[PDB]
């Protein structure tokens, strides 16, 4: 396991524009287009990703593209992040990827927000820290996945994603 299959799992391969858990235009890999109503402003966003007119569908080549660019992203973000960075730099590769995850599914300002979650991951204190990402609207809306990552969180194993 690693954070390429990881988000794999979470977020599916789908090769056509479809709305994601929160009803946002998103394809490939959990690749969001935006969060605009307008399925041709999604469309205009897919084909200035892609390089080319496609009308709303890619290959999997293309969807596994936008995806490794957006895990570079994530991890880039969390980098650049003055909350996140000594979080990330304090993790063991396991629960590093979890952190990945997360920022993946709701963005560096979000992740960085969990202010009273990240100092029980960077104190180490596992199942306090499990608990605290529980109370969330994150844990609630994606709860079957967000189990996963907080699993991983206070494990530091891959079990969740057997
Ligand atoms: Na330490
Ligand atoms: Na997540």
């Amino acid at each position: 396991m690693n954070i390429f299959e990881m988000l794999r799992i979470d977020e599916g391969l789908r090769l056509k524009i479809y709305k994601d858990t929160e009803g946002y235009y998103t394809i490939g890999i959990g690749h969001l287009l935006t969060k605009s109503p307008s399925l041709n402003a999604a469309k205009s966003e897919l084909d200035k990703a892609i390089g080319r007119n496609t009308n709303g569908v890619i290959t999997k080549d293309e969807a596994e593209k936008l995806f490794n660019q957006d895990v570079d992203a994530a991890v880039r973000g969390i980098l650049r992040n003055a909350k996140l960075k000594p979080v990330f730099d304090s993790l063991d590769a396991v629960r590093r990827a979890a952190l990945i995850n997360m920022v993946f599914q709701m963005g560096e300002t979000g992740v960085a927000g969990f202010t009273n979650s990240l100092r029980m991951l960077q104190q180490k204190r596992w199942d306090e820290a499990a608990v605290n990402l529980a109370k969330s609207r994150w844990y609630n809306q994606t709860p079957n996945r967000a189990k996963r990552v907080i699993t991983t969180f206070r494990t530091g194993t891959w079990d969740a994603y057997k």
